[PDB]
């Protein structure tokens, strides 16, 4: 292995320059099986990687695990192997009343409620997606005729307090996040997730292209939906090779 | 009679306009409006000079913002109060990337928040991101003109001198925060420096207003008639796709 | 033709002036200059309109700064380059203290830095403090014409609306940082709100330049003026040559 | 399931109140095997959980995955399931020249170079470990004679720039972290890892007890990347905390 | 005269002392020293009153720090310059937990840094953590002496009033940052308020010096706005 | 009897005094009081020693604050509860500007907040500015006595060592924030370093209280030579006489 965590070598990628990065390692094979010649490459910790082919071009599918920290490792090591385009596909919960389950959300930029993004750029720097990737995702969503929302996403380092969930062990939410969801809602924020701030910041600050698409599973205010998101990320990827 | 505190305009004055092209200099407002139908002057107070024109039968506003986010925040706010929901920033800029040559066009996806006004609308964590439809229209319009375009991040500074790490000043000093900052932005891929986008993009993206920005490169510190016109044609053409 | 990038001025144009009165509105430059000897127009570029006059045989400059710290930082810097060492800001303002009435004169000793430009010259810990000689001249000048004067702190905001906690706006909302802020400033003794002093005072105090500010109260939120404020700033200038 | 991610019910715990939480899901079974009646419970995403018995008391072993975000989910849902004491067992990069690979490091408190800890307490709050847990870990290491070092640990949200590793795609480190390792080193910080700040903060600020121990796999004063004593210790320590 | 700027002490004055007990009140220095052998007054400048004493045949220093991290930072630094490597702070404190009673002894593992001096030694991310050996000696000493002991986090404030959300003041107002802070600390398990541990603990932990802290409860905020001493001495005994 | 928790004073003790001179060292209190009429010691608790005296027939308080903003905040707060509305801090300091000589007098208009207590009264954006009347009284008093005066900004640090970028210490290191800071403050025109003004000026300016600050330069961080053993003594008397003279104008 040429990289410490993934257990992958440059040869394993077979020239691949684009990678689809879901958070769950169990979703890796499912995405790869949607393309040609899917082949499992490795599995270490939360990182499960597969190689497939799209229109004769090698593409990688590698899980990131939950959170910016594990995500930063996968992105960094994939970049070291040659990947220059990263497309995250995920599941999410909207915070806008009009966003229904099954809807597709394409992130233009993210509210940085994480810590890893700061390890690549100061807070003043925008966690913005790559224009081409975002365009590819929006056009792919339209292609399959999905109800799509394009906008800002709040990317939190936590699933509970950071997303202002009170049904917890302590039921306490620290001052910083007390009342935050309503704030985000009034600011037009679409949803909450836990990896985009890190992904988008480390990519945009190092000349790497990154996009983000997610299917709405729940609304604070899967099968078929996740299927949609997955089809969309694969079709978008096809336009970025 | 005016509905707002600074622009000296009434909603009636806009005639249903919902989109405004917002250059910084009031002496460029008429030139921009002149490219459209029925260009009529509306008002001028301070650095806020406004004109109304028509694009494919739809009224459009061209209003200057002045220099800086503070001045820009007043114009955008009051225009929003008059009915404007889409803002297209047009300008000329330098560049901090070697591969960007004079005459190229820059379309900004998001900005580095090196201002103060943006924080009066959203915390620093919030992205000073451009609207997707506006950015798309600008990129498409630029492409139709065959212009060499660069799409990326811009650094929006509250100062023309230290915030852009200029040492050719009275003090010849640059505060710690900005010492060595230009090479950092360059390494992060930042395309250029300008002084109003962080405020514009942040206040719009956090208030349900659509915003985008396009600029013509007139100078490159690492190394303007025609360049300005192209940018202007692009912003007007983009507005056409956003009406 | 020009020794500076924006003002359109040369050192010759100043004729040795070391003092500049800096109102925000270009429309007030001529009026202020009119109170002195041999007033003459110099230049006008963007929001920067300058005039030169004479007081007691010494050349004086009156130059507008426009609205906000960004344009103000450009005017101050370029005037400093031309030889200006003392800056006196004159303006009209809206008080936030119940007992500061319209017609009253405010002399700022220091400002609350709710701007962004000041930070491009000194870290937040540094005081946006006015120079003592300037403050003294303004106070004494105000006394000479019998104005009801208030000497103290001013809140300097990068915005006219949210930063001054105004809700009569399009969104009708004020970001967390500023929600409930006016009441706090009031309880802290802050006299008023304006938008240029934090930048002016911080950049001058941290670069060996002298600066002060006086304003006439023309309105009060907790419920001829301009001519007197102008008289005061010109009278104060005389004492600083 | 009583929780959203772990796929467990309180019954699966069998009265367990202490959880040994490694980062690597492949280390869970290895840890459970050193105890009685080891039984696999579930495996979803990066959260692999096993149950074991120590001195006749049910004990849980659950992986957290890499980083504070993943860790905060595991800790929270395990807390909802009834766990009150957490003992993290991990691997780490030493930053002091005298620390050898294989040495066991017990963390008293962590430098919060993460983001999730801020979701439980402001930066002013110390990411301090529980005294009983730290005592048990030190006492357990003393009982098996392992080379042990007790002190502060720097817990980073990244493996690369936050730990000032330059052997990367960009080869650059943001201003905030340039020269940071030398600084921590001069301050006595023993090592780098990526979960303790979050773990210790969320536990100390919510009435939960937490201990932190890790084995050295690389010495940063020499290289950025390398070419069971800590485990024995974490298990022994748990025995003292039942 | 003196090898240091403020304390007015010479290295020879310490007679080899490597541990110092540091109370806040200079008036308690003599009393604490009186609990050991051969107590000799050394100096008295500002709020820095110091005595030397002997414990199990080893020289020990008792030096007041005055109130606050700034004053404390000077005492600690200059004592370190003279050879002290272990600092045990003993103080009075106000509990913010209802189960903690007046007369109870508190041992601090780490402190909430609500001060400014700690930032002059380490950024805010760094923990104001106590030394493990020192904390252990304090806990073990508490058992020996016999006292209702509580071991946990302490909030160290740069002020006695607003920073501890006290309203019995001239203005009667508390700045935004501290409005409602006490119940926040309380919900987080913080045991008490005091004003020197954040600075002491941080500057020692980040400079290779051992520090520990114990305090006696003299009031409970959930109600109103000698053990400890015997414990710090017995603890010093275990650390010589 | 005591109306306050630390000072051990009662409003009666003040005899109507509304102004207080606040030096840092409790041993200096008696010295400053000696420049006025009928000085009498009031109390002494911890680093808080207080005396009452008469100035032009009006009661005035002299009370030490101790070192740093924390103890200073207690003294100022409790003296305020007792009725004091004006505070004049007098100190001895080390300058950081080459042109400021030993023996010179410094009057602080505002301070760089390198402390922590000031934040317990106002957020960092708020200026640690001195009251205009007090500053005017100090400047005019310096002129009456006839000293070489400098009027400007002061860096108020929570530490005597790293915060003032001193390397002659046990660890010999200075944390990142203060590394190269003295040079930055010098270029910004900061006159000196001291340890109580940020707290004192901020807590007073944000609570309707008047505060002034004057100090005598006993040493210069940029010069080689160091004042005999009478570094303070003569220079200290200079500043002391100036703060008393200034007080007379604020009664
Ligand atoms: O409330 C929700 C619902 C779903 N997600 C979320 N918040 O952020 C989560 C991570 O991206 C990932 C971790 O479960 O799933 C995203
Ligand atoms: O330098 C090091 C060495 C080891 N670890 C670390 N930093 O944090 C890492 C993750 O928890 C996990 C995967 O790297 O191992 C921990």
């Amino acid at each position: 292995s040429d990289v410490f965590h993934l257990g992958l070598t440059k040869n394993d990628l077979q020239g691949a320059q684009l990678a689809i990065v879901p958070g769950d390692p169990e979703r890796v094979e499912k995405i790869a099986a949607l393309m040609d010649k899917p082949v499992k490459l490795a599995s270490h910790r939360e990182f499960t990687s597969w190689r497939a082919e799209l229109d004769g071009k090698a593409v990688i599918v590698c899980s990131t695990g939950i959170g910016g920290p594990s995500t930063s490792i996968a992105v960094e090591e994939l970049a070291q192997l040659g990947i220059r385009t990263f497309l995250r596909i995920g599941t999410t919960g909207a915070i806008q009343p009009h966003i229904n389950v099954g809807d597709v959300l394409v992130t233009t930029a993210s509210v940085r409620l994480d810590g890893a993004s700061l390890h690549f750029a100061p807070m003043e720097f925008p966690a913005v997606a790559d224009f081409a990737c975002t365009t590819a995702l929006v056009e792919a969503a339209k292609s399959i005729g999905a109800t799509t929302h394009v906008g800002v996403t709040a990317s939190s380092d936590t699933f509970y307090p950071g997303q202002e969930r009170y049904d917890t062990y302590s039921g306490r939410v620290v001052r910083r996040f007390k009342g935050s969801m309503e704030e985000w809602q009034a600011m037009g924020v679409m949803n909450y997730e836990m990896e985009s701030a890190t992904l988008l910041t480390m990519c945009a600050s190092q000349g790497l292209r990154a996009g983000m698409v997610a299917g709405v599973i729940v609304n604070r205010t899967m099968k078929q939906t996740e299927s949609h998101a997955v089809k969309i990320v694969v079709e978008a990827a096809r336009r970025l090779l």
